């Protein structure tokens, strides 16, 4: 069976995290400030998430649940608390890992379930599996219910220790803990509701239904654009401390708790057939890779604890949930389809990213040459990188189009789309070293001439050399395998090249600029990424769908990464 | 054909205006401050509106359009705002007449076509009659187009004049009036969805699709809800003149115009089916009964132009366009019921009317005995007042289900639910009293025994002489006639007293308390349309479907004032 409708979840991103991109474009254009988004805050929070919850409580047939697969979500959300919680107690400096012992496992654990889950699964799951949106309403607020008291007990535990007690009355500190979470909406509306699921039974009143609809509708845009206004001016520069224990807790969030999610489903829910499992134990993949929720930094705000991680690491966590989330339900989905149907829905997946990507890529072209930046360096030598990314995305989308069509319009369109590819891995490497070049050797003229020759000419060298001496694999749909193993091979040798290139040069110049380098980085971890699956692909002498998988791995780097540069320099407050 | 679904009715009203109630108690609270309030402002007006007209006026079939319905609806807001534009030229002084002939034509004309003509024409006509709701999307942003920038000429008129210029350049003063009307989001987004339309042959991506859906699904809510928070406040004490120029206003918004509307489309859309046009007209009827905009309120607020009427006038003509709304839809639908569901479609109106009436008012009485203030006087008559009304609410209820039930309860529930209801007639007419007694009788004392004596058992005298002296119309389901025209006539001699009463002790007291002398105005209004409505009803000898469109009227005021008493002291910010 389908098990999930795959091709709906590239719509439903691009619904929520453009909804999330919206606020943020409005809160850094300050259309909205601070202290105006507030009221739509209050309205999400407040209004349209209770209405939501108790719509939802209210309509849930209890003894239709899967209670096994609750408890394997909560257990897994309950067991990565338990680590991240017991290694911050043990990690962390006396003076603080209260706090941070009571927010990192609620950061780590508290999914975004009702803004981003709810319509990601409900585009992936609604059809094929309708059931599947109850346990957001059921999760997410008994996972609320458990753990969000125990880090508001450490954090209470903190101030008693701060103020130099023995002890407290416990009894004080685990009612305050208790008290602040019963006044959540969150958790009281859920209380409210499933009450008047009871009262009664199940049928909500023809006058309240609508009352509930009007508000409950309107939480999920409302939400995502208040989550993207809150995001604005959250990343603090941090220092290298805050910054690994913020990618050790995104880890937490979208790696760990997810794969422990999968593990507990099918660990502790054995009581299904094969199809259900198999679908219900991807589903809590997918739960796992929701972002952190947006009440872990109102909470960390309003407390003033932990507010540089917990605020910056919630705006990464949410960015970086949207690939995660695209590639692990691609992932899990692939074992349902023939390798045939499989193909095509790689290559559609290849032609959805590079439409958008193309787009972003124009809005942010457009931003760097009308800012007139783009004749300095490093900005002519980015223009370039986010020229060969545009050529790139065209050509997919060219391509998809071709892919079958022509033998002359398929070799072009190969050299285009390969060339202007091999360009984007080679301009990673000659940004990077003429950002060494401009830090260290300032003196030094930087020959803009060889760097463009070479950042345009050695990929269509490396083009036409695998024209020449590879044999047209023309049995084949995907433009990532139309040269056969040559093309993997020479993809991986310039992939090499580049990462030698950029990490001499970011080495080297560790021994404006900060969003080049951070560009260069995010591009050299795509590489490296790009490079470990194609090198995998390589290896690989016994046949499988892995080749498959590792190719689609290449192309969403390929034509996503137009999304890297138009996140830096399509969204550059300073354009 | 049915027409209207005209049963969802109801249920749509509660929900949009129950959204914009809660609106209003969260800005009354402070939970959402002016400041935040225009948060989720630009995000109704800037983000979730713009989206939600994109997204129809893509999709829209123009060749499916009712060319003359809608040259009809734009003539009829034409004609109201030229009408509205001369008159208020003709009567106003030299020094403000060019404002106010600017705003007040917009006021009188654009109605909130979006946020609360959209869900009710949605719930009376989606079944019915789809295509009825492409006619908001079109009609709203053309009246804009034309009637707006007259509006904002007229008001670069007066700026032009008050600076004693002979005249400007007339080019500047229209070309600004036209830029201001585009720059509404309303005006652009629907010129660009207009386009698209073209460009795109209707089909919305299916990238954009899901985006356009988040936002603008998020509209309907949010904008009932900012709705609600722009009217805290607003309801300055107004002069004579600005209160009957308001009155005047909202007469033209919420009767004039829909009656203009309703005429022009019979008159000018003559090419179609007698079903069709009649549902056409009554369609034209409830578009013009929509309220005043907010946009019209928002320029007003930064203009600094007309403040105090205007944005008095668009909070009292939201109020006010709910029970017209109501009461014309039914008016309308009536004509395609027979006598028979008709009359239990009647009753499941008063059913309805009065369990939220119930509601409100056990609320309402609760806020009163708790806060205390039941023990003063007024406050104890109000108190009884409100007691009368929530057994005429109970008593609607209890007879719904007695109703062709059974004798003994019959009696019984009918002497308790129209002694409660002559009771309330009573209690404005005795509140009435007491007020002029307060105000002008300080040192004669109020007799509150003889008083709650005469408000309780002189209903119970007439209902108790009704018994004795009427026969049992024991063939009528409702209870507005169970008794036959000796019911009407203790009901409208009950009414002439409780008025009498009421009109000689507010003239006498003219010749807390505002509070208290508002809810008897009201309710004297109130009753005014219960005795001309009863006898009205009492004076037709030949038949008619008139006599239970006029037991509607009555029953609407019978079991819908305990609305009035919530209005006035279940949302007093002083309990
Ligand atoms: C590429 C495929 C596999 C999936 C689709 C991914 C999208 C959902 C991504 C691509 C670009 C991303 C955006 C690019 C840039 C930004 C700015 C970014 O800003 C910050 O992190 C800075 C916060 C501050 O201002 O302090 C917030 C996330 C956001 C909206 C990203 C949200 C997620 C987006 C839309
Ligand atoms: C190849 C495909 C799968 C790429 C999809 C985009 C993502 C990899 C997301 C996840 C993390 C996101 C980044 C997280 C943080 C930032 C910092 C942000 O810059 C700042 O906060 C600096 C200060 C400021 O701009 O005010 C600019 C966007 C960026 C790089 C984001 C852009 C979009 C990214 C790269
Ligand atoms: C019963 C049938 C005929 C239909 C009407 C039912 C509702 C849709 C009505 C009944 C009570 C009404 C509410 C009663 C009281 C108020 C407070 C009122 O407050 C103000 O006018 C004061 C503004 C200020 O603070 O200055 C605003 C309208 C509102 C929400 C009303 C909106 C329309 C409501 C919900
Ligand atoms: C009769 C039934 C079927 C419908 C019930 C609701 C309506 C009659 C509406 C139309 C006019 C509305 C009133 C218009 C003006 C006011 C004054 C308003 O006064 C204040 O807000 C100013 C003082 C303050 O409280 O700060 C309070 C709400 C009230 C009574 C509104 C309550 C709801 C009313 C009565």
């Amino acid at each position: 069976p389908p098990s999930m409708s795959i091709t709906r979840l590239f719509p439903a991103l691009l619904e929520c995290f453009g909804i999330v991109l919206c606020g943020y474009i409005a809160g850094r254009a300050n259309v909205i400030t601070s202290t105006q988004a507030k009221g739509l805050g209050n309205f999400v929070s407040r209004f349209a998430l209770p209405a939501l919850l108790f719509k939802n409580m209210v309509v849930l047939n209890f003894s239709n649940v899967d209670w096994s697969f609750l408890y394997s979500i909560l257990i897994a959300k309950a067991s990565v608390f338990f680590i991240v919680c017991v290694l911050t107690l043990l990690v962390a400096s006396p003076d603080s890992r209260f706090s941070k012992a009571g927010l990192f496992p609620i950061f780590a654990t508290q999914s975004n379930d009702f803004a981003l889950g709810y319509p990601i699964v409900e585009a992936l799951y609604q059809t094929t599996y309708p059931e599947y949106l109850q346990y957001i309403y059921l999760v997410a607020p008994i996972s609320l219910m458990m753990l969000n008291p125990i880090g508001f007990i450490f954090c209470e535990i903190q101030k008693w220790k701060d103020t130099q007690n023995a002890s407290q009355n416990k009894i004080k500190i685990v009612g305050l803990g208790l008290l602040r979470v019963l006044q959540n909406p969150i958790v009281f509306m859920v209380f409210i509701g499933i009450a008047f699921n009871f009262i009664l039974d199940r049928k909500v009143p023809v006058y309240v239904e609508n009352f509930l609809d009007g508000l409950g509708n309107s939480f999920s845009g409302s939400a995502l654009f208040y989550l993207g206004l809150t995001m604005v001016g959250k990343i603090k520069r941090l220092k290298k401390s805050a910054f690994v224990v913020l990618i050790l807790l995104i880890t937490a969030k979208l790696l760990v708790l997810p794969l422990l999610c999968r593990e507990m489903v099918e660990l502790l829910d054995k009581g299904d057939s094969v199809v259900n499992h198999t679908s219900l134990s991807n589903y809590a993949f997918l739960y796992g890779v929701f972002p952190v929720a947006p009440g872990v930094a109102i909470f960390a705000t309003q407390f003033n604890m932990e507010v540089e991680i917990i605020t910056s690491g919630m705006v990464i966590s949410t960015a970086v949930s949207a690939p995660i989330m695209y590639v692990s339900a691609w992932l899990l989905t692939f074992p349902t389809m023939d390798p045939k149907p499989l193909a095509y829905a790689i290559q559609n997946v290849s032609f959805d990213i590079s439409i958008v990507s193309l787009i972003s890529l124009i809005w942010s072209l457009a931003i760097l040459l009308l800012s007139k930046k783009y004749k300095q360096l490093p900005h002519m030598l980015t223009t370039n990188l986010l020229i060969a990314q545009s050529i790139v995305c065209a050509g997919m989308m060219i391509w998809n189009f071709v892919k079958e069509k022509n033998f002359v319009g398929q070799i072009l369109v190969f050299v285009l789309l390969y060339s202007s590819l091999y360009s984007t891995y080679l301009w990673t490497g000659l940004l990077a070293i003429s950002l060494f070049l401009l830090k260290k050797r300032e003196r030094v003229q930087i020959p803009v001439g060889i760097i463009i020759i070479s950042g345009w000419g050695i990929p269509a060298l490396l083009v036409g050399v695998l024209l020449i001496t590879g044999k047209h694999n023309g049995d084949s749909i995907d433009s990532a395998f139309f040269y056969g193993k040559e093309q993997m091979i020479t993809t991986a040798v310039t992939l090499f090249c580049s990462i030698l290139i950029a990490g001499i040069s970011l080495m080297c110049m560790n021994q404006q600029l900060t969003r080049h380098v951070l560009l260069c980085l995010l591009l050299i971890i795509g590489l490296f990424a790009n490079l470990s699956s194609c090198l995998r692909w390589l290896f690989n002498q016994e046949p499988g769908r892995l080749y498959v998988e590792l190719q689609f791995f290449c192309a969403v780097f390929n034509f996503g990464q137009g999304f890297i540069s138009f996140g830096i320099f399509g969204l550059d407050k300073h354009l």
